[PDB]
C-alpha cells in the first residue's frame, strides 16, 4: 500500500505527488525548492506541497533537508506549521533522490495581508498573542527562529497564524545587504554578531512585527546594518557598561563604544495614542540587552493580552534531539537518516 503518484509538469520541473493531491498550482520557488498548492482530497484541508530540491548534492544541502524534516515531524501546535505528509516517489534508499514536505496552508502570510496598513488594537493582540504561544512553545524545545518576520508568518482569513521557516536560518551576505525586509527585524547581537545569542532574538523580532501592526510603518527600516543599528539605539539607548562586558565580539564592542550615548526614547511618545499596555509591553520586548528581554511564556501572562490568556492552553514542547547538528556525517548517512525518518512518518490525527 505505496500509493499511486501521479507527474505533472510545474516550475519546468517535474511533480510526482499522490493521486490525494489534486489541483497543483505554483505559488512561488526558492533556492530552497518550489512550493505549489493543492487540495488535498483526503484532508480535505488546502496544502502547500514543497519539492526539495536537489536535496542530497551536498553534505550542506543533505544535512539542511535532514534537518528541516526533523523539525517539521517534531512541531506539533496550532500556531506552528508542522508535517500533514511527507513522501518520496522512491521505492527503495537506492532510488532516493526527492523528498516533498506537506503543511496546511493557512492562505496568506502576514506581510501581504498587513503592509503599509495599520491594524486595530484587538487585531494587534490576537496576532501577536498567537507569534508569543507558538514562539513559547518553539522555544520550549530549545529550537530558535532567528528570522522571524512577517513574510513567514502563515495567516488565513479569520486572522489565524502559524509561524513558518523556524531553525533553518542560513541567509547569505547578500540577502542581509541594503534597504532590506529581511534584516529589520533581526536582533541586534545577531545582525552584528555581538555574541553567542540566546532564544531572545525572536522576541525582538516579536517587537518590532507588533510596532509595525499598530502603526503601519517598520520600526527599524535601516538602509544597512550600521544605519540600522543607529535607528535601534537610538529608539532604546547606546549600552551601558553592563551590557558591553557581555558583547563578547571585541570587535563590535570596540565600535559601538565609539557611539555618542544617548538615551532610551519615550515608548508612549514614540508610539503615540497606542493601548498602555502595548507601549508596556514593546517596552520590555525592545529592551537591548538579551539576558533582560521578556520570554514568550512571560509575555503571553502580561495584561495586554487579558482577552486571550489561558494559561492552560498555552502548551509546551516534548524536548527535540538537536544532538545531530554537531556531527560531521557523510552525504550517503544525512540521506539514510532522512530516508528512515520518511519511511517512520505517521500521519497526524
Ligand atoms: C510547504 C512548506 C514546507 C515546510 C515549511 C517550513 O516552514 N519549513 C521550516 C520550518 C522547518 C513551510 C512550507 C510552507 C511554505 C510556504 N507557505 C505559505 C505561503 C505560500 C503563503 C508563504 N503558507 N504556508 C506555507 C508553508
Amino acid at each position: 500500500e505505496r500509493p499511486t503518484f501521479y507527474r505533472q509538469e510545474l516550475n519546468k520541473t517535474i511533480w510526482e505527488v499522490p493521486e490525494r493531491y489534486q489541483n497543483l498550482s505554483p505559488v512561488g520557488s526558492g533556492a530552497y525548492g518550489s512550493v505549489c498548492a493543492a487540495f488535498d482530497t483526503k484532508t480535505g484541508l488546502r496544502v502547500a506541497v514543497k519539492k526539495l530540491s536537489r536535496p542530497f548534492q551536498s553534505i550542506i544541502h543533505a544535512k539542511r533537508t535532514y534537518r528541516e524534516l526533523r523539525l517539521l515531524k517534531h512541531m506539533k501546535h496550532e500556531n506552528v506549521i508542522g508535517l500533514l505528509d511527507v513522501f518520496t516517489p522512491a521505492r527503495s534508499l537506492e532510488e532516493f533522490n526527492d523528498v516533498y514536505l506537506v503543511t496546511h496552508l493557512m492562505g496568506a502570510d502576514l506581510n501581504n495581508i498587513v503592509k503599509c496598513q495599520k491594524l486595530t488594537d484587538d487585531h494587534v493582540q490576537f496576532l501577536i498573542y498567537q507569534i508569543l504561544r507558538g514562539l513559547k512553545y518553539i522555544h520550549s524545545a530549545d529550537i530558535i527562529h532567528r528570522d522571524l518576520k512577517p513574510s513567514n508568518l502563515a495567516v488565513n482569513e479569520d486572522c489565524e497564524l502559524k509561524i513558518l521557516d523556524f531553525g533553518l536560518a542560513r541567509h547569505t551576505d547578500d540577502e542581509m545587504t541594503g534597504y532590506v525586509a529581511t534584516r529589520w527585524y533581526r536582533a541586534p547581537e545577531i545582525m552584528l554578531n555581538w555574541m553567542h545569542y540566546n532564544q531572545t532574538v525572536d522576541i525582538w523580532s516579536v517587537g518590532c512585527i507588533m510596532a509595525e501592526l499598530l502603526t503601519g510603518r517598520t520600526l527599524f527600516p535601516g538602509t544597512d546594518h550600521i544605519d540600522q543599528l543607529k535607528l535601534i539605539l537610538r529608539l532604546v539607548g547606546t549600552p551601558g557598561a553592563e551590557l558591553l562586558k557581555k558583547i563578547s565580539s571585541e570587535s563590535a564592542r570596540n565600535y559601538i563604544q565609539s557611539l555618542t550615548q544617548m538615551p532610551k526614547m519615550n515608548f508612549a511618545n514614540v508610539f503615540i495614542g497606542a493601548n498602555p499596555l502595548a507601549v508596556d509591553l514593546l517596552e520590555k520586548m525592545l529592551v537591548l540587552d538579551s539576558d533582560k528581554r521578556i520570554t514568550a511564556a512571560q509575555a503571553l501572562a502580561h495584561a495586554y493580552f487579558a482577552q486571550y490568556h489561558d494559561p492552560d492552553d498555552e502548551p509546551v514542547a516534548d524536548p527535540y534531539d538537536q544532538s545531530f547538528e554537531s556531527r560531521d556525517l557523510l552525504i550517503d548517512e544525512w540521506k539514510s537518516l532522512t530516508y528512515d525518518e520518511v519511511i517512520s512518518f505517521v500521519p497526524p490525527p
